[PDB]
């Protein structure tokens, strides 16, 4: 059952994703436990930056000898972008890997390279230019400014992002490993918040750099790597609410949540997204995102017993939307909506949503019967 | 709301309890606290001892000086009697009212005997014979054996009943109060199990107690006090979920829950009842009990959606039963039966039947629309 599903899922995910020209797989592995790990490779839209679907799960426990883990992680990895390209195809050449490499980064690249496949990807640590026999960061930082610029760096807690100035420079790069040379895109924080630390990022990638305009799209879609932890905390709650909650369905049910942490994300996103849109100027997007149907995100038997359910309910929201949706769903979930935010946090949507889930049982019943 | 409520149930209560020759009622008052009072006025069936309805709650917070709520809840019972009798009306006669009586025996007696209602009192203390200017205890003690008999006395902890051996002994009795003479009932142990404390009644009736079987029937009846405290057990419980879980309606929707708390109540003694019957040979009853509808505990919503939720279920369980109904409730709610008892949690009922009831509103939403 297990991963045939996933097949399924991922199936969806990348039919959903040739109606796009352009998308970035992000992907992260992580540490889901009980009271063993999980590379996830998520997609998303490379214009309005919503997400289209998760494209892949790379399961597995915690490698047995001590620090065995960093290889059978290593490795997780090439699988995953293995089965993805696999899975995506031909679309593969519109997809921008977006990650973060804190080990192994040349197998990374040499992988992604003899594929061409684009990417960017923030190396964490120090590594060395091979043609400059000069740092990353030295090279680089040495290359004149570029030009400067600002972006909303998230803020976590409890909470509003932070903008911050940053002035770029951009450069080509050979690294030790197998002679790989490699554009990258050097970006510091200008005037950092007080007591926060300074940004400072180190991407790598397949893509150009020659000009501002050329190294902020990589800024740009870097900073939308963050998505990816959302879906991790989308997912962990829904799911540690059923294993706080709640056989031989453990990894099964947690394979499900996962694509059902997805339509939260876009449950939630239908809203955030637009707002987050606007404030970098761009309306037409915000526009699209917003001014989505539900039959985006539901089913017509989710959208009309969500409708009777949901009935004395909605202001601002417009009528039919995902915007709609998500708010009746919040609300099933219990959205009282106090600081006024108009958004309703992880476990309400899932209240809401297995609530949803119920009286569908209901309805579905009837349904049924209703006919034989 | 909140009263107008109950008058409803009551009035329930009442017209069920037309349909039945003589009934117990069983009252209690209980310590309901957040994390204030309630007698209750539970109604039982004197043949089949099966729950028949809640008669009365009688609601009131802390008597705010600190030894002044053994007045203020001396009182709250003869309100409830007194509201008893009004509903109930003229069936009065047909009830038997069972309790304990630490303060105030007094009262409830004249109160009692001023309306000529029946009575099982068991007297908490030590109270005198003003006639033989001897003890209940003690003159009653010197009267001569009446003849033994073994009850099934209830064992709680995690559990099944001991059965006990019974000495008693009949009598009227003088109180010292009003000059109230009438008679009672003196039970003891005889061989009671190890490190037990002996079980010991001193019960003041209305009822005839000559002879050995005229006190049987009392100290059965009392036997059967036990049920008001399952009831709260059974309320709590579906309570201190919904407030363990979840304003204005505080009171309000536990009033709802105490009318919810006995249709399980009545789920759980559809198969527990019967069983107890047997044990005490009475097998008419029991075939009487376990052979019940589900129309009489549920709704043909509740019944027909119930049905198809739980299809490849049932073994033993006849089909269309209160047995079956309260099985499928179970599961539902999670019924796994390990220990083989077939006899659910209040948490599992509460849950299944809770959950019985999202999945409704899913049906009925159906439904309406299916019309309209």
């Amino acid at each position: 059952s297990a991963e045939a599903i996933r097949k399924a899922g991922a199936m969806q995910t990348v039919k959903l994703a040739q109606e796009f020209p352009e998308l970035l797989a992000i992907e992260d592995t992580t540490s889901l436990s009980y009271r063993w790990w999980v590379h996830s490779v998520l997609l998303l839209e490379a214009t309005t930056f919503r997400t289209v679907g998760l494209l892949h799960q790379e399961w597995w426990m915690r490698p047995d000898d001590p620090a065995d883990a960093d290889e059978k992680e290593s490795g997780k990895w090439l699988a995953a972008a293995a089965t993805s390209r696999l899975r995506m195809g031909s679309m593969m050449s519109n997809v921008i890997a977006v990650c973060d490499r804190e080990a192994d980064i040349h197998a990374y690249l040499q992988d992604k390279l003899a594929h061409n496949e684009r990417f960017v990807v923030r190396s964490k640590h120090p590594r060395k230019d091979v043609e400059s026999g000069l740092y990353l960061y030295d090279h680089l930082k040495n290359q004149p400014e570029l030009g400067g610029y600002q972006i909303s760096i998230p803020q976590k807690g409890v909470r509003p992002a932070r903008k911050a100035s940053l002035s770029l420079r951009s450069g080509r790069i050979t690294l030790k490993q197998g002679n790989i040379t490699l554009n990258a895109v050097l970006a510091e924080e200008i005037n950092p918040p007080k007591g926060e630390t300074p940004l400072k990022w180190l991407l790598l990638t397949s893509e150009p750099v020659e000009s501002l305009a050329q190294a902020l799209r990589v800024i740009d879609i870097y900073t939308h790597r963050w998505r990816i932890e959302e879906f991790h905390k989308a997912w962990k709650t829904g799911a540690g609410a059923e294993r706080q909650r709640m056989p031989d369905n453990l990894e099964r049910m947690v394979s499900i949540l996962s694509f059902v942490a997805v339509r939260l994300l876009q449950l939630r996103e239908s809203f955030t997204l637009p707002q987050a849109l606007r404030a970098q100027g761009l309306l037409k997007e915000a526009e699209h995102v917003e001014s989505q149907s539900a039959e985006t995100v539901l089913t017509p038997d989710e959208c009309q017993l969500l409708g009777y359910l949901d009935k004395g309910k909605r202001k601002r929201k417009e009528k039919g939307s995902l915007q709609w949706a998500y708010m009746a769903i919040a609300r099933l979930g219990g959205f009282m909506d106090s600081k006024r935010t108009g958004i309703a946090s992880w476990g309400a949507l899932w209240e809401g949503w297995e609530a949803l889930q119920s009286k569908l049982d209901g309805f579905l019943a009837a349904k049924d019967l209703m006919a034989q």
